[PDB]
């Protein structure tokens, strides 16, 4: 579906068994999820926005269903005000920007 | 234009007579440019992202062309390691999301 921006541009997940609300993301590279705990093993990693840094955990062909368009890919696990779908899922569910 | 994802999706702009680059954002309520002078009086704010706050300086109606599609609005001007045009400019060159 087209959607607008008049409103930010929330979209129900669902990841580990879970329904969250995700903010869709052009300004990220990465998908990173509130404190939840994910499946298997994580690699660490550090990442940046614009008020400095945060630390995240990492997992590996994690299935996300984003507004029930299935997706697999990299998710990071780490804290933010916000869940953010970023660029990595946003090319699986054929995500465009359009003006 | 539809944009799609594979690259970021930074596109050109010109504000105050000068030409830049900067990235067409989603995740971002407002709109905030790398140090640049804009002349005219401006408010003060706090604007908040990941990994706290920036301070930025503010101004109203503001002119910007964005790939060729001009806007007006609020603009802020603070530190930030990207240009970054947020919701209230993507309203008004027509900007969706779609998939
Ligand atoms: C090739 C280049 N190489 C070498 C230099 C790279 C490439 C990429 C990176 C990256 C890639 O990093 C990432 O894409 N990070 C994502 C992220 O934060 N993206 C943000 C872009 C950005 C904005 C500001 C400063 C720096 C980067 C925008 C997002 O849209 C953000 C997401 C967000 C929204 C709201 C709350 C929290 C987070 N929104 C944002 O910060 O809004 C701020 C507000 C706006 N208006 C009111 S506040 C993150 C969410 C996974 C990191 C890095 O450290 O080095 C790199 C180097």
């Amino acid at each position: 579906p087209q959607i607008t921006l008049w409103k930010r541009p929330l979209v129900t997940i669902k990841i580990g068994g879970q329904l969250k609300e995700a903010l869709l993301d052009t300004g990220a590279d990465d998908t990173v999820i509130e404190e939840m705990s994910l499946p298997g093993r994580w690699k660490p990693k550090m990442i940046g926005g614009i008020g400095g840094f945060i630390k995240v955990r990492q997992y590996d062909q994690i299935i996300i269903e984003i507004c029930g368009h299935k997706a697999i890919g990299t998710v990071l696990v780490g804290p933010t005000p916000v869940n953010i779908i970023g660029r990595n899922l946003l090319t699986q569910i054929g995500c465009t920007l359009n003006f």
